[PDB]
């Protein structure tokens, strides 16, 4: 099955999904100056006081910390979108080293990792019906340098031994993702796609210009973690990254100029 190995990476997907060479395929190099600055967007509403974390989970792709979204406790309005988009999980794509790792790449610079904070439109009811329409998810991205650490992220880098493998999980409550954002809210925005199979199109990308910095240390934590589950040859899950698609008849939007 798809994974992010020399037999079974990006370069692969599309033989198992062909919409892997679609039109809205993400993640994009943002050509920061080919994006328009554009004076409708609204600032992003991120409201995430009343966020219910509940569990971390090793899925073999990457790291998911889980939310209640069962009711409107953490949402993300405003900016491009029209109406209330639920946070439901967020997790991070990485690089083997720090020079690579994002997924989206910025004027072809590629960060030492990315943060996908993932939400679903509200008036489709529940994630699955959402991922089949073309304004179903939100997904915030934020990349990753390295530099000072980020105390926010301590909490997440320090349950990481626990779920080493596929298919482990942990209680993961009371964790605040306010404290995984830069101090800036400007961002790009363009329509986009889930970046792992099945590569649906549902995704309006909001990317933020600022990164956070995380310290050597942090990140170095993430490369520990494992694709395979347990009892199985351990293969360190690095490179969880799906490389640049290319932007075809999109444009991308900045909301500062
Ligand atoms: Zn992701």
């Amino acid at each position: 099955h798809w994974g992010y190995g020399k037999h079974n990476g990006p370069e692969h997907w599309h033989k198992d999904f062909p919409i892997a060479k679609g039109e809205r395929q993400s993640p994009v190099d943002i050509d920061t100056h080919t994006a328009k600055y554009d004076p409708s967007l609204k600032p992003l509403s991120v409201s995430y006081d009343q966020a219910t974390s509940l569990r971390i989970l090793n899925n073999g792709a990457a790291f998911n910390v889980e939310f209640d979204d069962s009711q409107d406790k953490a949402v993300l309005k405003g900016g491009p979108l029209d109406g209330t988009y639920r946070l439901i999980q967020f997790h991070f794509h990485w690089g083997s080293l720090d020079g690579q790792g994002s997924e989206h790449t910025v004027d072809k610079k590629k960060y030492a990792a990315e943060l996908h904070l993932v939400h679903w439109n509200t008036k489709y009811g529940d994630f699955g019906k959402a991922v089949q329409q073309p304004d179903g998810l939100a997904v915030l991205g934020i990349f990753l340098k390295v530099g000072s650490a980020k105390p926010g992220l301590q909490k997440v880098v320090d349950v990481l031994d626990s779920i080493k493998t596929k298919g482990k999980s942990a209680d993961f409550t009371n964790f605040d993702p306010r404290g995984l954002l830069p101090e800036s809210l400007d961002y790009w925005t363009y329509p986009g796609s889930l970046t792992t199979p099945p590569l649906l199109e549902c995704v309006t990308w909001i990317v933020l210009k600022e990164p956070i910095s995380v310290s050597s240390e942090q990140v170095l934590k993430f490369r520990k973690l494992n694709f395979n589950g347990e009892g199985e040859p351990e293969e360190l899950m690095v490179d969880n990254w799906r490389p640049a698609q290319p932007l075809k008849n999109r444009q991308i939007k900045a909301s500062f100029k």
